[PDB]
């Protein structure tokens, strides 16, 4: 089998895919380090969950960052039969594999990263108790699903198939966010910063399944390079400034999330 | 090293493991569509936290039966010197390899969905949240220890080592359905329905540790095929006849169960 | 998969000091969940009773944990990056030598369930808001698997002590949170003295885990696997065992003092 240093030595050597990796690594941590310098301030304890729920998002990054370009979360996976990929073949320094770059690292920290992310919009939006705990277990199922897809080999239909309850509970992630929660925010004040961090939120996150669909994983029609670049452009947006619009937001208004 | 590919073939060939899977993916399908236009008309919070968890279990069965006909939750593990099933082969091709047939990919899940359905339970009896919190954590161990079980293949006698560390954990759960949410669901005003679901839930979940004593991962008196059917009946009353009667009830009484 | 759970489970047996170390707190965990019950029967209030459920579940995952490692379920041998200076290093597994150290790594695995319960307790006995205890045990939690993710990379040398760093980074919020603040909110909690106590017990044993880590084959290896086995069995024994019998000696001494809600 495919070695851990291999896969480590494999995305050093590319430098697309070392530097949608390395990069992250840096900027996750400049960020919670940015972040707590941000809210050292804050003295609402309602304000300061929302805070706290924040900057795990980016403690999550870092982590999950360190795990793919350590080649701890990668794996070299064979693709079934008519696959767009089947047939390909990866190539670790002087040796040649069969199979596609499986980078499930991702789609694993996602059911840990993306469920903070609903917590402090939800909270920011006044959100109720049975809303959160839909918003997020349904986000986390979707999560779970979608690595499940990536690392079934099976099956082709298996493959889209899980893709497919994903993107069902994707869907109701969606309908919170869009409907329940921009209504909750008006009437706990928020509005303004909800309506902003929403659109980037539904926005950036779209770009996860289409990325997903478009890369080896789907229909192979992105190298592994950039398809971990696009990923990695995501996430900057979806919780690196995302998290630093709503830290601003937050420090500046810690007395109307007070409640 | 066995492959997915070979799991998933092997599901096929043997009619009654494939329909026993299979049966139970469209039946949760299924079930989570009429749980979704049943709760359609709820508007109280508390009586959507109660159906959304509700939901959640044939969302997790679905998925949980779709990672094991795809093989992905399914492997071939060698018993310990003296186990029942030790000597035994499985042979996915027209090859033959030693080893039996696991599905822990239903020991997985349950530590997602038996925690669902205890929610639902909880907040029918009108519990409070330390009952609640020992259903769940002692639930879970019970689950994961239960996966431990038929993980381990070491040592035959650590595999039931195991099995009774789970029954402990089981008892407990035992203890708070039967005696404490029972008297709590008098307070709430729901002993009536409490009473039915109680006892079908005791009785149904009191099945698993049975089929697996006698299954291949036990004695091994039954054929993967009869187990696995065994199981699934067992889903199809634990799970969805019974969401179907909790959310029959909780529509027709959300006045009830609000608050 | 050339080495199998068996070999690795009769490699612990015929290892009278990695097998004491494992079988040792399986019966000693154990004997604490029946001496735990038993002592806290009495319990009325639903807040006392969460403290001595929390408390309890400590020594339950405990038990599965080194369940998991003697049965060698949750233990892997893995070959040490170039530079580590354990590299280079053999087993002798079965009848037949094998490159590699043994990685316990299942104790790193069941602490991110442990630690939490533990800290939700003393939370809970400090009289804790949501937001530190929230605060806590996510820290807590990611302090565990970056400790896990550590002992399970193999690429680099780098990136193992990478790991510890960032992990030492969630450590330092615990450490923040237990002698910063909840020691504050004991104050107003009344429960000052034994908070007080138990904050200094946990914090003194819970230093001793990084430095065992550091110490033994996942680190410097200066401390042979048998020895970095004990030293971590002994240390559950105090920042588990006696840390939940002198908690829950407490507690059923003052169940009015944290009944509140
Ligand atoms: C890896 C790395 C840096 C890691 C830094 C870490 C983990 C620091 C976390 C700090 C926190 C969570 C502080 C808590 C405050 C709240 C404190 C409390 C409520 C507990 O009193 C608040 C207001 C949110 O800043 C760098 C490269
Ligand atoms: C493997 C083994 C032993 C396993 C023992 C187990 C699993 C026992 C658990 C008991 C519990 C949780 C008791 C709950 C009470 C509270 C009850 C409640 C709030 C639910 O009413 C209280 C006052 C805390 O003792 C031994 C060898
Ligand atoms: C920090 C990471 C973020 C915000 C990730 C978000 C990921 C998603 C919205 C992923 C969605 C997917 C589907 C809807 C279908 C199946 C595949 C996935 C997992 C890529
Ligand atoms: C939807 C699934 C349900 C309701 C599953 C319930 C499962 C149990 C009550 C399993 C219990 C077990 C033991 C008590 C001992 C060891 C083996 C198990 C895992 C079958
Ligand atoms: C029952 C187990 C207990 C109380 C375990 C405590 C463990 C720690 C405080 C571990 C800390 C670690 C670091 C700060 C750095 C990396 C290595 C660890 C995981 C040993
Ligand atoms: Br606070
Ligand atoms: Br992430
Ligand atoms: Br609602
Ligand atoms: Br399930
Ligand atoms: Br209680
Ligand atoms: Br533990």
């Amino acid at each position: 089998e495919v070695t851990q240093r291999e896969l480590f030595e494999f995305v050093l050597n590319d430098p697309l895919l070392a530097s949608s990796l390395y990069i992250n690594i840096a900027l996750a941590g400049l960020s919670i380090l940015l972040f707590v310098f941000m809210t050292r301030g804050l003295d609402d304890p309602r304000a300061k969950l929302i805070a706290v729920s924040t900057i795990l998002v980016p403690v999550v990054s870092i982590a999950s960052y360190t795990g793919l370009a350590s080649g701890l979360t990668i794996s070299v996976l064979e693709m079934p039969a008519g696959h767009f990929a089947e047939g390909s073949s990866v190539m670790l320094g002087g040796e040649e594999v069969d199979g596609v770059v499986t980078m499930w690292g991702r789609y694993l920290t996602w059911a840990l990263s993306t469920p903070m992310i609903l917590l402090a919009l939800g909270l920011l939006a006044g959100s109720n108790a049975t809303k959160l705990f839909t918003a997020i277990t349904f986000d986390i199922a979707m999560c779970v699903t979608g690595l499940a897809a990536a690392l079934t080999t099976s099956s082709h239909l298996m493959r889209w198939f899980w893709y497919a309850i994903s993107c069902a509970c994707f869907i109701v992630v969606l309908y919170i966010l869009l409907v329940e929660w921009a209504q909750d925010a008006k009437a706990a004040g928020t509005a303004d910063i909800f309506s902003t961090l929403k659109l980037l939120t539904v926005v950036m996150w779209l770009g996860y399944p289409i990325v997903w669909a478009l890369g080896v994983e789907g229909v192979a029609v992105l190298p592994v390079g950039y398809t971990s670049w696009a990923y990695s452009a995501l996430d900057i947006v979806a919780k690196y400034i995302f998290a630093f619009l709503l830290l601003n937001y937050l420090t500046s208004n810690e007395g109307v999330v007070s409640g």
